[PDB]
């Protein structure tokens, strides 16, 4: 109301497969998300980008001046997702996301933390959600300060949490609440 709203966010699109390959075919981009040793085509990014892997999965592309730069992908935690995250069973409706920005330019802007705290909130008025979770490697500096910078808090380690470029990484379960 006052400035020009910059950081927004809309639906996926089968359009977008074609951003998503550029963007994970980027080494730049891999070197922090997936990883350099993955070797990414039309068919791979078609099969993991619709694939209805959780009940409740919605895909976004992250936009700055309405331009394209990212991805997330936002899920309930249900069933055995808990689990996988070391996180309780619980009534509250508990969502997990996992985002990147495509578009090195942009990145260091604090366009990621933006991102992460309009989501946090459409989250919360219009999905009635009770808190966000997320598991970032716990060397991901970058990513962690963003989130911690939009108000999300580790509340434990993850040990031998992912394999990132050949590493089994650590990683972190970060929690923003309602
Ligand atoms: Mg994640």
């Amino acid at each position: 109301m006052l400035e020009k709203k910059r950081v927004s966010f809309r639906p996926m699109n089968e359009d977008d497969l074609v951003l998503m390959l550029k963007w994970l075919t980027d080494d730049r981009v891999l070197e922090f998300y997936d990883g350099r040793d993955k070797k990414h085509t039309q068919k791979t990014i078609r099969e993991h980008y619709t694939e209805q892997w959780a009940d409740e999965i919605y895909r976004v592309i992250i936009e700055y001046d309405t331009i394209p730069i990212g991805y997330a992908q936002i899920y309930r935690i249900q069933g055995e997702l808990f689990d996988e995250y070391n996180y309780h069973e619980t009534e509250e409706k508990i969502y997990a996301m996992d985002q990147f920005i495509g578009e090195p330019e942009y990145w260091n802007m604090g366009i990621g933390a933006e991102y992460c705290r309009v989501v946090c909130q459409y989250l919360r008025t219009e999905m009635d959600a009770d808190a966000v979770i997320l598991d970032p490697r716990k060397n991901n500096l970058r990513a962690v300060r963003a989130y911690q910078k939009a108000g999300f808090k580790i509340i434990k380690e993850l040990p031998e949490h992912e394999l990132h470029e050949g590493k089994k990484e650590d990683c972190v379960l970060m929690e923003w609440r309602v």
